[PDB]
């Protein structure tokens, strides 16, 4: 699949397409959030890109919305100064896509049904794992309560 556009700002992608220097510059993409413990940071050397890592392990019994809040204030760093994101985990169907969800249920202001949706629409192999699923539903509960 390739890297998924889903704000003029912000890009959901695999570790392929972290290694896509090309088509990150022609992107405008400044900044890289990393949602593994594992992988590298792809072209760190460069000195081209802000990066920051959510050190995700492999397991899906592992808590994800504990990097909801830092992942969402490194977004609006990007969007404050005019460049594009990058976010990508591994193959960008579970970790990345969890965390790109919760950024529209919170910062767009979908439900979690119209932002799933809205991912999945631009990226159809998206397929988070059960238990981030229900995460996300707890954070829209939390949304809609005011919490």
């Amino acid at each position: 699949a390739e890297l998924t556009p889903i704000l003029p700002f912000l890009f959901l992608g695999n570790e392929q397409d972290a290694q896509d220097l090309d088509t990150m510059q022609r992107l405008n993409i400044g900044y890289v959030i990393n949602v593994t413990t594992h992988l590298p940071l792809y072209h760190y050397e460069k000195g081209l890109f802000n990066y920051k890592r959510l050190p995700a392990t492999d397991s899906n019994k592992q808590n994800l919305r504990q990097y909801f809040e830092e992942a969402f204030e490194f977004i609006e760093e990007a969007h404050q100064c005019g460049k594009g994101l990058l976010i990508h985990c591994q193959a960008g169907v579970s970790r990345s896509a969890t965390i790109v969800i919760a950024y529209l249920m919170k910062h767009t202001r979908m439900t979690m049904t119209d932002a799933y949706k809205f991912v999945k629409g631009k990226r159809p192999i998206i397929s988070p794992a059960l238990n981030f699923m229900g995460q996300l539903l707890e954070f829209e509960e939390d949304l809609n309560n005011g919490v």
